[PDB]
Protein backbone atom coordinates (compact mmCIF):
# COMPACT_ATOMS: atom_id res chain seq x y z
CA UNK A 1 0.00 0.00 0.00
CA UNK A 2 -0.99 2.59 -1.02
CA UNK A 3 0.15 2.21 -4.65
CA UNK A 4 -0.66 -1.51 -4.55
CA UNK A 5 -4.35 -1.30 -3.59
CA UNK A 6 -5.26 0.49 -6.85
CA UNK A 7 -2.91 -1.69 -8.91
CA UNK A 8 -4.89 -4.80 -7.90
CA UNK A 9 -8.35 -3.23 -8.03
CA UNK A 10 -7.52 -2.08 -11.56
CA UNK A 11 -5.96 -5.33 -12.68
CA UNK A 12 -9.18 -6.82 -11.26
CA UNK A 13 -11.37 -4.43 -13.20
CA UNK A 14 -9.54 -5.31 -16.39
CA UNK A 15 -10.09 -9.04 -15.93
CA UNK A 16 -13.68 -8.79 -14.75
CA UNK A 17 -14.79 -6.36 -17.47
CA UNK A 18 -12.94 -8.26 -20.19
CA UNK A 19 -14.91 -11.40 -19.24
CA UNK A 20 -18.17 -9.44 -19.23
CA UNK A 21 -17.31 -8.26 -22.73
CA UNK A 22 -16.66 -11.79 -23.98
CA UNK A 23 -20.00 -12.83 -22.59
CA UNK A 24 -21.73 -9.95 -24.42
CA UNK A 25 -20.06 -10.69 -27.73
CA UNK A 26 -21.07 -14.35 -27.20
CA UNK A 27 -24.66 -13.34 -26.50
CA UNK A 28 -24.51 -11.17 -29.61
CA UNK A 29 -23.34 -14.21 -31.55
CA UNK A 30 -25.67 -16.84 -30.16
CA UNK A 31 -28.92 -14.93 -29.96
CA UNK A 32 -28.67 -12.63 -32.95
CA UNK A 33 -26.04 -13.29 -35.61
CA UNK A 34 -26.23 -17.08 -35.85
CA UNK A 35 -30.06 -17.26 -35.61
CA UNK A 36 -30.47 -14.72 -38.43
CA UNK A 37 -27.95 -16.72 -40.43
CA UNK A 38 -29.93 -19.91 -40.01
CA UNK A 39 -33.18 -17.97 -40.71
CA UNK A 40 -31.79 -16.40 -43.86
CA UNK A 41 -33.14 -12.95 -43.16
CA UNK A 42 -30.15 -11.47 -45.06
CA UNK A 43 -27.96 -13.23 -47.56
CA UNK A 44 -24.71 -14.36 -45.89
CA UNK A 45 -22.55 -11.81 -47.75
CA UNK A 46 -24.56 -9.00 -46.06
CA UNK A 47 -24.76 -10.51 -42.60
CA UNK A 48 -20.97 -10.59 -42.75
CA UNK A 49 -21.07 -6.85 -43.30
CA UNK A 50 -23.47 -6.23 -40.46
CA UNK A 51 -21.20 -8.23 -38.08
CA UNK A 52 -17.77 -7.94 -39.75
CA UNK A 53 -15.92 -10.58 -37.81
CA UNK A 54 -17.95 -11.62 -34.94
CA UNK A 55 -16.32 -15.08 -34.63
CA UNK A 56 -12.70 -13.97 -34.70
CA UNK A 57 -13.49 -10.89 -32.66
CA UNK A 58 -14.83 -13.18 -29.97
CA UNK A 59 -11.61 -15.18 -30.12
CA UNK A 60 -9.21 -12.19 -29.65
CA UNK A 61 -10.92 -11.11 -26.48
CA UNK A 62 -11.25 -14.68 -25.28
CA UNK A 63 -7.59 -15.22 -25.84
CA UNK A 64 -6.80 -12.04 -23.87
CA UNK A 65 -9.18 -13.12 -21.12
CA UNK A 66 -7.50 -16.51 -21.04
CA UNK A 67 -4.01 -14.93 -20.55
CA UNK A 68 -5.21 -12.79 -17.65
CA UNK A 69 -6.87 -15.70 -15.87
CA UNK A 70 -3.87 -17.98 -16.24
CA UNK A 71 -1.66 -15.17 -14.98
CA UNK A 72 -4.01 -14.48 -12.08
CA UNK A 73 -4.26 -18.20 -11.32
CA UNK A 74 -0.51 -18.45 -10.82
CA UNK A 75 -0.16 -16.00 -7.88
CA UNK A 76 -0.33 -10.09 -8.92
CA UNK A 77 3.18 -8.80 -9.39
CA UNK A 78 4.10 -8.68 -13.12
CA UNK A 79 1.32 -8.22 -15.69
CA UNK A 80 3.06 -6.17 -18.38
CA UNK A 81 4.24 -9.09 -20.48
CA UNK A 82 0.61 -10.22 -20.69
CA UNK A 83 -0.75 -6.85 -21.85
CA UNK A 84 2.07 -6.63 -24.40
CA UNK A 85 1.18 -10.08 -25.71
CA UNK A 86 -2.06 -8.90 -27.20
CA UNK A 87 -1.65 -5.20 -27.78
CA UNK A 88 1.89 -5.05 -29.12
CA UNK A 89 3.83 -6.65 -31.95
CA UNK A 90 2.23 -9.23 -34.24
CA UNK A 91 -0.72 -10.14 -32.01
CA UNK A 92 -1.31 -6.38 -31.60
CA UNK A 93 -1.67 -5.87 -35.32
CA UNK A 94 -4.13 -8.71 -35.42
CA UNK A 95 -6.26 -7.33 -32.60
CA UNK A 96 -6.26 -3.96 -34.32
CA UNK A 97 -7.12 -5.64 -37.65
CA UNK A 98 -10.08 -7.64 -36.34
CA UNK A 99 -11.46 -5.17 -33.89
CA UNK A 100 -11.34 -2.34 -36.38
CA UNK A 101 -13.15 -4.30 -39.12
CA UNK A 102 -16.05 -4.84 -36.76
CA UNK A 103 -16.15 -1.23 -35.56
CA UNK A 104 -16.05 0.46 -38.94
CA UNK A 105 -19.36 -1.10 -39.86
CA UNK A 106 -21.19 -0.03 -36.71
CA UNK A 107 -23.18 2.76 -38.39
CA UNK A 108 -23.87 0.52 -41.32
CA UNK A 109 -25.06 -2.34 -39.18
CA UNK A 110 -27.41 -0.12 -37.22
CA UNK A 111 -29.12 1.55 -40.16
CA UNK A 112 -29.15 -1.85 -41.92
CA UNK A 113 -30.84 -3.56 -38.99
CA UNK A 114 -33.26 -0.69 -38.32
CA UNK A 115 -34.39 -0.85 -41.96
CA UNK A 116 -35.17 -4.59 -41.87
CA UNK A 117 -36.98 -4.02 -38.59
CA UNK A 118 -39.22 -1.38 -40.14
CA UNK A 119 -39.82 -3.07 -43.53
CA UNK A 120 -40.26 -6.69 -42.43
CA UNK A 121 -42.59 -7.57 -39.60
CA UNK A 122 -41.11 -11.10 -39.32
CA UNK A 123 -37.68 -9.71 -38.54
CA UNK A 124 -39.00 -7.19 -35.97
CA UNK A 125 -40.75 -9.94 -34.05
CA UNK A 126 -37.53 -11.98 -34.21
CA UNK A 127 -35.49 -9.19 -32.68
CA UNK A 128 -38.23 -8.24 -30.24
CA UNK A 129 -38.18 -11.81 -29.01
CA UNK A 130 -34.42 -12.23 -28.77
CA UNK A 131 -33.95 -8.93 -26.96
CA UNK A 132 -36.35 -10.34 -24.36
CA UNK A 133 -34.06 -13.25 -23.47
CA UNK A 134 -32.55 -13.10 -19.95
CA UNK A 135 -29.03 -13.64 -21.40
CA UNK A 136 -29.31 -10.12 -22.88
CA UNK A 137 -28.99 -8.49 -19.48
CA UNK A 138 -31.46 -5.69 -20.25
CA UNK A 139 -29.46 -4.56 -23.33
CA UNK A 140 -30.94 -4.11 -26.80
CA UNK A 141 -29.38 -5.17 -30.05
CA UNK A 142 -28.77 -1.48 -30.67
CA UNK A 143 -26.86 -1.28 -27.37
CA UNK A 144 -24.70 -4.29 -27.99
CA UNK A 145 -23.13 -3.53 -31.35
CA UNK A 146 -21.43 -0.35 -30.16
CA UNK A 147 -19.68 -2.09 -27.28
CA UNK A 148 -16.63 -3.21 -29.18
CA UNK A 149 -15.88 0.50 -29.61
CA UNK A 150 -16.56 1.41 -25.95
CA UNK A 151 -14.23 -1.38 -24.96
CA UNK A 152 -11.29 -0.11 -27.06
CA UNK A 153 -11.62 3.27 -25.32
CA UNK A 154 -11.52 1.82 -21.82
CA UNK A 155 -8.22 0.07 -22.52
CA UNK A 156 -5.93 3.07 -22.21
CA UNK A 157 -7.92 4.37 -19.21
CA UNK A 158 -7.39 1.06 -17.42
CA UNK A 159 -3.86 0.41 -18.54
CA UNK A 160 -2.84 4.06 -17.89
CA UNK A 161 -3.62 3.68 -14.17
CA UNK A 162 -1.99 0.28 -13.87
CA UNK A 163 1.17 1.98 -15.10
CA UNK A 164 1.10 5.10 -12.93
CA UNK A 165 0.64 2.72 -10.01
CA UNK A 166 3.65 0.46 -10.69
CA UNK A 167 6.54 0.81 -8.23
CA UNK A 168 8.98 -1.25 -10.26
CA UNK A 169 10.75 0.50 -13.21
CA UNK A 170 11.27 -2.32 -15.79
CA UNK A 171 7.63 -3.47 -15.32
CA UNK A 172 6.16 0.05 -15.37
CA UNK A 173 7.87 0.52 -18.74
CA UNK A 174 6.06 -2.57 -20.06
CA UNK A 175 2.61 -1.49 -18.91
CA UNK A 176 3.36 2.04 -20.15
CA UNK A 177 4.20 0.85 -23.68
CA UNK A 178 1.22 -1.54 -23.61
CA UNK A 179 -1.07 1.38 -22.81
CA UNK A 180 0.65 3.29 -25.58
CA UNK A 181 -0.36 0.57 -28.03
CA UNK A 182 -3.92 0.83 -26.83
CA UNK A 183 -3.86 4.52 -27.76
CA UNK A 184 -2.30 3.74 -31.16
CA UNK A 185 -5.02 1.12 -31.63
CA UNK A 186 -7.85 3.48 -30.64
CA UNK A 187 -6.45 6.10 -32.94
CA UNK A 188 -6.25 3.69 -35.89
CA UNK A 189 -9.76 2.41 -35.23
CA UNK A 190 -11.42 5.80 -34.95
CA UNK A 191 -9.81 6.67 -38.30
CA UNK A 192 -10.93 3.61 -40.28
CA UNK A 193 -14.35 4.15 -38.70
CA UNK A 194 -14.55 7.62 -40.26
CA UNK A 195 -12.98 6.23 -43.42
CA UNK A 196 -15.84 3.75 -43.65
CA UNK A 197 -18.64 6.16 -42.88
CA UNK A 198 -17.24 8.46 -45.60
CA UNK A 199 -16.56 5.75 -48.15
CA UNK A 200 -20.05 4.19 -47.92
CA UNK A 201 -21.53 7.62 -48.09
CA UNK A 202 -19.47 8.74 -51.09
CA UNK A 203 -20.05 5.46 -52.91
CA UNK A 204 -23.75 6.17 -52.53
CA UNK A 205 -23.40 9.58 -54.13
CA UNK A 206 -21.01 8.35 -56.87
CA UNK A 207 -23.59 5.93 -58.32
CA UNK A 208 -26.29 8.58 -57.81
CA UNK A 209 -24.29 11.26 -59.61
CA UNK A 210 -25.66 12.66 -62.91
CA UNK A 211 -22.52 13.25 -65.02
CA UNK A 212 -23.96 13.83 -68.56
CA UNK A 213 -23.57 17.65 -68.28
CA UNK A 214 -19.75 17.52 -68.06
CA UNK A 215 -19.40 14.68 -70.63
CA UNK A 216 -20.97 17.23 -73.02
CA UNK A 217 -19.54 20.83 -72.80
CA UNK A 218 -13.00 23.71 -70.12
CA UNK A 219 -13.96 21.22 -67.34
CA UNK A 220 -13.07 18.02 -69.24
CA UNK A 221 -10.80 17.13 -66.33
CA UNK A 222 -13.79 15.64 -64.44
CA UNK A 223 -15.81 13.80 -67.13
CA UNK A 224 -15.89 10.97 -65.55
CA UNK A 225 -15.33 12.44 -62.04
CA UNK A 226 -14.73 9.79 -59.37
CA UNK A 227 -15.35 10.74 -55.74
CA UNK A 228 -15.26 7.44 -53.81
CA UNK A 229 -11.57 7.90 -52.87
CA UNK A 230 -11.84 11.44 -51.54
CA UNK A 231 -12.17 12.80 -48.04
CA UNK A 232 -15.50 14.28 -47.18
CA UNK A 233 -14.65 17.33 -45.05
CA UNK A 234 -18.25 18.52 -44.83
CA UNK A 235 -21.68 18.48 -46.50
CA UNK A 236 -25.02 20.30 -46.20
CA UNK A 237 -28.22 21.80 -47.66
CA UNK A 238 -27.82 25.27 -49.11
CA UNK A 239 -29.50 27.86 -51.28
CA UNK A 240 -27.39 29.21 -54.11
CA UNK A 241 -28.23 32.61 -55.61
CA UNK A 242 -27.30 32.30 -59.21
CA UNK A 243 -28.61 35.90 -59.78
CA UNK A 244 -30.92 38.52 -58.27
CA UNK A 245 -31.48 27.28 -56.87
CA UNK A 246 -31.67 24.60 -54.12
CA UNK A 247 -28.45 22.66 -53.85
CA UNK A 248 -26.58 20.01 -51.82
CA UNK A 249 -22.92 21.01 -51.40
CA UNK A 250 -20.07 18.62 -50.62
CA UNK A 251 -16.87 20.08 -49.40
CA UNK A 252 -14.21 17.55 -50.27
CA UNK A 253 -10.51 17.72 -49.39
CA UNK A 254 -9.86 19.66 -52.66
CA UNK A 255 -13.11 20.13 -54.64
CA UNK A 256 -16.29 21.87 -53.95
CA UNK A 257 -19.33 20.29 -55.66
CA UNK A 258 -22.73 21.98 -55.84
CA UNK A 259 -25.15 19.15 -56.53
CA UNK A 260 -28.76 19.65 -57.65
CA UNK A 261 -31.28 17.29 -56.08
CA UNK A 262 -33.68 15.90 -58.72
CA UNK A 263 -35.28 12.71 -57.37
CA UNK A 264 -32.65 10.03 -56.42
CA UNK A 265 -30.10 11.54 -58.83
CA UNK A 266 -27.61 14.34 -58.08
CA UNK A 267 -27.11 16.68 -61.07
CA UNK A 268 -24.05 18.93 -61.44
CA UNK A 269 -25.73 21.62 -63.54
CA UNK A 270 -23.05 24.01 -64.82
CA UNK A 271 -25.53 26.90 -64.68
CA UNK A 272 -21.66 30.18 -67.38
CA UNK A 273 -21.11 29.14 -63.68
CA UNK A 274 -19.40 25.85 -62.88
CA UNK A 275 -20.83 23.33 -60.38
CA UNK A 276 -17.40 21.75 -59.75
CA UNK A 277 -14.71 23.98 -58.15
CA UNK A 278 -11.02 23.30 -57.35
CA UNK A 279 -10.41 24.75 -53.85
CA UNK A 280 -6.74 25.77 -54.11
CA UNK A 281 -7.67 29.38 -54.98
CA UNK A 282 -11.01 29.53 -53.09
CA UNK A 283 -11.82 32.26 -50.57
CA UNK A 284 -14.89 33.38 -48.59
CA UNK A 285 -16.54 36.69 -47.62
CA UNK A 286 -19.62 37.71 -45.62
CA UNK A 287 -22.54 39.36 -47.38
CA UNK A 288 -23.34 42.70 -45.70
CA UNK A 289 -27.04 42.70 -46.64
CA UNK A 290 -27.83 39.12 -45.56
CA UNK A 291 -26.21 37.64 -42.43
CA UNK A 292 -27.20 34.16 -43.64
CA UNK A 293 -25.38 34.49 -46.99
CA UNK A 294 -21.69 34.34 -47.99
CA UNK A 295 -19.53 34.71 -51.15
CA UNK A 296 -16.92 32.25 -52.54
CA UNK A 297 -14.32 33.35 -55.08
CA UNK A 298 -11.58 31.56 -56.98
CA UNK A 299 -8.39 33.64 -57.48
CA UNK A 300 -11.63 34.78 -63.69
CA UNK A 301 -13.99 35.77 -60.86
CA UNK A 302 -16.22 33.76 -60.34
CA UNK A 303 -18.65 34.69 -57.54
CA UNK A 304 -20.78 32.03 -55.83
CA UNK A 305 -23.38 33.42 -53.45
CA UNK A 306 -24.56 30.73 -51.06
CA UNK A 307 -27.20 31.37 -48.41
CA UNK A 308 -27.63 29.10 -45.37
CA UNK A 309 -30.76 28.53 -43.21
CA UNK A 310 -29.04 30.12 -40.22
CA UNK A 311 -26.16 32.50 -39.38
CA UNK A 312 -24.14 29.99 -37.34
CA UNK A 313 -24.40 27.54 -40.23
CA UNK A 314 -22.86 29.93 -42.79
CA UNK A 315 -20.30 31.13 -40.21
CA UNK A 316 -19.27 27.50 -39.86
CA UNK A 317 -19.28 26.99 -43.64
CA UNK A 318 -16.82 29.84 -44.37
CA UNK A 319 -14.59 28.63 -41.56
CA UNK A 320 -14.52 25.10 -43.00
CA UNK A 321 -13.86 26.12 -46.62
CA UNK A 322 -11.08 28.66 -45.81
CA UNK A 323 -9.53 25.97 -43.57
CA UNK A 324 -9.55 23.30 -46.30
CA UNK A 325 -8.46 25.56 -49.10
CA UNK A 326 -5.65 26.67 -46.73
CA UNK A 327 -4.90 22.95 -45.97
CA UNK A 328 -3.72 22.74 -49.62
CA UNK A 329 -0.15 23.21 -50.86
CA UNK A 330 0.63 25.68 -53.68
CA UNK A 331 2.54 24.30 -56.73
Amino acid sequence: PKSQVKRQEVISELLVTEAAHVRMLRVLHDLFFQPMAECLFFPLEELQNIFPSLDELIEVHSLFLDRLMKRRQESIEEIGDVLLARFDGAEGSWFQKISSRFCSRQSFALEQLKAKQRKDPRFCAFVQEAESRPRCRRLQLKDMIPTEMQRLTKYPLLLQSIGQNTEEPTEREKVELAAECCREILHHVNQAVRDMEDLLRLKDYQRRLDLSHLRQSMLSEFKNLDITKKKLVHEGPLTWRVTKVEVHVLLLDDLLLLLQRQDERLLLKSHMLRPVLRLTSAMTREVATDHKAFYVLFTEAQIYELVAQTVSERKNWCALITETAGSLKVP
